[PDB]
């Protein structure tokens, strides 16, 4: 039915007689689970010749899908991607159509143009080696890193972000914090409580980053990590995955990108692989960001703890989905799924 629906929308935009045909090129990830986005191929006729275009749909998930997040606003995702395209030179897919109602497919979705490129893999994590990024020269890896930090710096430099992105909304960090707490509560419902995360929320509250939270917020990409960027020749050609897009302190995106790589380094170490220890180091990332923006980042410590909580919410949702699909048993202790738990306990033992 998604291909049927896109074919119909194509019939309403292309010349009469184009007779578009739409098929699914890719609707699952490499483990056979439904993917975040679906790649479709559209074929039609124009002046006696075949035209073929790839399109990408993002569809909101239904309850029986075990969604990661408690609510979805695909309309906010679509508008940020559009505005980023308009206001900056950060490469993003061209948006084409949003169906906000859910009356057509069952749930809201939007369509974008396909961008060709490669992503540093999540499956297996790129720190496991045997992939284009891990196997590239150090120089090439650092070019990609620096270009990706540069894209982030550009996003964070959009003027008057609270006005321009007002649909996204005490401080912005306060409101984001309450949303993470709601995400945890949502996840608890599917898999059980984590005493660790509950003590961490208390820690986060009692060591609030007052200065960072008081400064002017910026547009936050959210899941700001190399796995969510398409590259060609080690340069970004599309920044993807705006699900966690927000307004907030710039430290949150920068801490997220650095910590995301540390979670994958930790998984690689558990696999007794050495990983990519020279990639996404805090010192290098802070130097690049600060040289590009002229803005001093607050200490990232709180934001790393905070990122750890959010990764744990993801793992709690992945865990629930895997039991729902019979793939695992509901774990004796949910914290077993948090392989960054030790990373987090060491951070919580520091004094900043
Ligand atoms: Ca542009
Ligand atoms: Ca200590
Ligand atoms: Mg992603
Ligand atoms: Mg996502």
């Amino acid at each position: 039915t998604l291909p049927a629906v896109i074919s119909r929308w194509l019939s309403s935009v292309l010349p009469g007689g184009a007779a578009p045909e739409v098929t699914v090129e890719s609707g699952v990830d490499s483990t056979g689970m439904s993917s975040e986005t679906i790649i479709l191929t559209a074929r039609w006729q124009q002046d006696g010749r075949s035209i073929q275009q790839k399109l990408v749909a993002r569809v909101a998930p239904a309850a029986e899908d075990v969604p990661v997040f408690p609510t979805y606003r695909l309309d906010h995702q679509f508008e940020v991607i559009r505005l980023v395209g308009e206001l900056t030179d950060v490469p993003v897919p061209r948006v084409r159509w949003i169906e906000t109602t859910g009356d057509v497919l069952g749930t809201p979705f939007f369509l974008m143009d396909y961008v060709e490129g490669v992503v540093p893999p999540d499956v297996m994590p790129y720190t496991f080696g045997d992939n284009w990024f891990a196997d590239a020269p150090a120089e090439r890896q650092r070019q990609l890193q620096d270009a990706t930090v540069a894209a982030l710096a550009t996003l964070h430099s959009i003027p008057n972000a609270q006005n321009t992105f007002s649909f996204l909304t005490d401080t912005t960090l306060h409101r984001h914090f309450n949303w993470v707490r709601s995400w945890y509560d949502f996840a608890v419902e599917g898999i059980g409580r984590s005493p660790l995360l509950e003590r961490t929320f208390e820690w986060l509250q009692s060591h609030w980053p007052d200065d960072a939270a008081a400064r002017e917020p910026v547009l936050l990409w959210g899941d700001a990590r190399v796995g969510n960027v398409l590259y060609r020749d080690f340069q970004p050609v599309a920044v993807l995955d705006w699900e966690m897009v927000a307004l907030g302190p710039r430290e949150l995106d920068v801490a997220w990108m650095i910590f995301a790589h540390r979670v994958f380094q930790e998984l690689a170490g558990l696999a007794t692989l050495p990983g990519l220890p020279e990639v996404m180091r805090e010192d290098d990332v802070r130097a690049t960001y600060q040289a590009l923006t002229g803005v001093e980042l607050g200490d990232l410590h709180w934001f790393y703890v905070y990122s750890g909580v959010m990764w744990a919410c993801v793992f709690m949702r992945t865990g629930a989905r895997r039991v729902h699909f019979g793939e695992i048993e509901k774990p004796d202790d949910v914290e077993s799924l948090f392989y960054h738990a030790g990373l987090m306990k060491h951070l919580l033992g520091e004094e900043h």
